[PDB]
Order: structure tokens, then C-alpha cells, then sequence
């Protein structure tokens, strides 16, 4: 297909992208290189709006987001609430929907702006990239740490309020504390999922609206930076 | 040192544990065989009521239970409750704990009976092992397995009454939904992490209990088959 490559300015972007990713931490320019010459490369841009990946669809690839601003989007059961958090290049997404019973893609991914991506086939990964010791080392750790985060959450001390209970709901369903992140969820809904009321919720989230932590919209709560909450 | 080895013996057993675990699945009898020869085997007998393996102790081995019954021992957070789940043989503790940023045991495993154990060191693990791509395919999997159960439980409906809250409470700390576990807890403790009062929370076991459920000792409380709350 039609085709311009100039070698030396892809491995730049690669090295000031993907090298700069844990997955590839430890290796050297030479080694890095040598890795992505032996696998193909498929280059995708999306424009703004457009949906990049779908949750309950089969991930079948490792796709890395190279340049602009991505948000994932991720329904709780029955879509009782949806979490938008908003995240920037570089980034690999879902490198622990790759593995598993179920290879499904558990969030959705959604081009905030316009987006450079790069994917690279589950058969490349599993023939070339792990039969290398750094990068399976890596990839290895990746998903390790987070089995050992999501399960040393389980044994936290309780909350002993509703605000921290709500910052504790809030924080629980991001993958990081900072940033912006938006929780569109229907009051009655929201109640259930903290075992409290209305009245109670109301005036909690205002307090919080108040102190310039989050902000109160129909049917959605957004929080400019979830770092402010810790 | 003064030893006896029955090759045959020996790698029956092998067949009879090891090779009947997940992380050895899509193995053929042969090499599995050559891939154990490859390795140092540690071959520790405990007797009951021995740790084997103490929480926040630094986890360099692949510790697999071969025959008798031990104890996981879990504490949260400041102690405020320790789960105490029965495991059989054969089974292989913590392979999420081999990797990532915290390489310590989360657990404490202690025997419940006379129990042997068999351990390989993670620089057998990393070094031979993790060469095949089945084995490391097949650990991928199990962690992967780990991370994706833990996050979905993130995103479940919530429970609607304090019976089914304590009961997720229960199985949301037990590896499996089925055996016998206990919930090491003081009432004031549990109170809190229900974000509920000591009234409702004593109605409630009280109604689990008379229906066979559980059982209510001092600070305690014993469910003998965790699946019967399913």
C-alpha cells in the first residue's frame, strides 16, 4: 500500500513512546529496536469522538496509545453508573485483558482528541515479544501488581463517614488519583451502591461541591482532578 | 546428604500433583518430566499446626502444597479481622506473589495437618520454567485470572439488605466459594466495616445461624461450607 517510511524518525518515536512504557523498561535502544523490527506494526488514527476500542469485544491485540488524550469508559453491571476517566499518551491499554478466560475487553476506549495508536497481534506478542526474559519479566510485573493492588484493597480499614466512603467509591473505580475523571450515575442508583439516602448523599456531595472538589451535574458528578481527594 | 530416590515413585507423584495444577496444564507427561529434571526440587514435610509460610515474609520460591490440608491466614488492615480459609492438596500458594513490586506473601499458610510441601526457587522459575512458552503462557493466565475476578467485583450491583452484604463481606475473602473458613472478628470491628450498628448486625448473623449457616463463637465466627451462602 502507498507508503512513506523514514526509519530513523519512527524508531524516535517509538524510543520517546513505547520505550518509555514499563513494558519496556530495561532495555536498550539497540535491544528495543531489534524487538519491534521482528513484529508488525499496525499505525491507526482516530479522530475525536471516535470509539477505539469496545468492552465485551475480544482483545485480540496490544494497542498503545502514541499521541492525544484517550477516555476510558467503563459500565458498572446493569450500566448502575459509568466512570469516564481521562487518560494521555503514552499509554498500553488493558495489557491484562490479553490473558485470562476472558480475553474481552473490560472498558471501552473513546478519542478525546484526535489519536495516534499502535497495535501489535496477540500472536506476535506470545511468539516474539515473550520469548524474551526483560519483556515477559515486565509484562509479568504489570499484571502482578495489579492482582496485588485490587486484592490489598479488599483489606483496608472501613471508612468511618459518608464523604469518605463517597472519595473511597470514587477513587476505587479509577485507575489512577489524578486527572479528571466523570461519574455519571442517577441518584437513586448512587444511594444503593453506598447503602445510604438521598438526603444524606445530597448533602454530602454538596459539601464536597462546596469545597471545589468535584462539581454537580444532572445525572453525572465531575471531578477535575482526583488527586484533590487524597 | 543421606538420601533415597525411586525415580518411578517419585515422578508418579509428581504426575498426581504437580502436573494436575493449572500452571502445568497442556503438558504431556514427557515434558513435564523434562522440564522438572531441570529444575531443584525442596521437598519439606511440616508437621500440624506449623507455619509454613508467614504474611509479609519475602516470597523467592514456588511453594506447592502436595498432600495434607493447610490454613490460609489473612489479616486486614491493623488486624481489625484475620479470614482463616481450609485449603487441600495439591494446591500451589500465592503465584501472583512471585512478581511484581511487593514480592512479599500476603497470606501466612500454616498446616492444619501433617503436610508436604515442594518448592522451586524463582531463579529456576525465571531462569528455566519461564523459557516454555506453555508454562508462562499458563502463568500469565492464573494472574491475568486474578486481576480480571478482582476488578469485576469493583463494578457488581450492589447488595440491597444486610444479610447480603454480610455475606458478600464473607465471600468476597475467601479464595474459593466453597469449605469451611473463619472470620476472626470483634463485633465493634465489624460494626464498622458494615458501616452498620451492633444491633443489626447481631440480628442478622443470628438469622444465618439458625438457618445452619454459620456458627457464632467468642470473637468468631465459622462457616462450614462458604458455598452454602451461595
Amino acid at each position: 500500500s502507498d507508503k512513506i517510511h523514514h526509519h530513523h524518525h519512527h524508531m524516535e518515536t517509538m524510543f520517546d513512546t513505547l520505550l518509555q512504557l514499563p513494558l519496556f523498561q530495561g532495555l536498550c535502544h539497540e535491544d528495543f529496536t531489534s524487538i519491534l523490527d521482528k513484529v508488525k506494526l499496525h499505525f491507526i488514527k482516530h479522530k475525536a469522538g471516535e470509539t477505539i476500542i469496545k468492552s465485551g469485544n475480544p482483545c485480540t491485540q496490544l494497542c498503545f496509545l502514541l499521541k492525544g488524550e484517550i477516555s476510558i469508559v467503563t459500565n458498572a453491571k446493569e450500566n448502575i453508573y459509568t466512570v469516564i476517566e481521562q487518560i494521555e499518551a503514552p499509554y498500553l491499554i488493558e495489557p491484562q485483558s490479553l490473558f485470562g478466560m476472558n480475553t474481552n475487553y473490560a472498558s471501552s476506549y473513546v478519542a478525546h482528541t484526535e489519536v495516534h495508536t499502535v497495535c501489535i497481534s496477540k500472536a506476535f506478542v506470545l511468539s516474539d515479544l515473550f520469548r524474551y526474559d526483560i519483556f515477559r519479566l515486565n509484562y509479568m510485573n504489570i499484571v502482578s501488581n495489579r492482582a496485588q493492588n485490587l486484592y490489598s484493597r479488599l483489606w483496608d480499614e472501613p471508612t468511618l463517614d459518608l464523604k469518605s466512603k463517597i472519595i473511597r467509591f470514587f477513587l476505587s473505580h479509577c485507575e489512577k488519583p489524578q486527572g479528571e475523571k466523570t461519574f455519571k450515575v442517577k441518584m437513586d442508583d448512587l444511594a444503593r451502591c453506598l447503602d445510604d439516602t438521598r438526603l444524606n448523599i445530597s448533602k454530602t456531595l454538596n459539601e464536597l461541591q462546596d469545597n471545589g472538589l468535584i462539581e454537580l451535574h444532572r445525572k453525572e458528578i465531575l471531578i477535575p482532578d482526583a488527586q484533590k481527594l487524597l
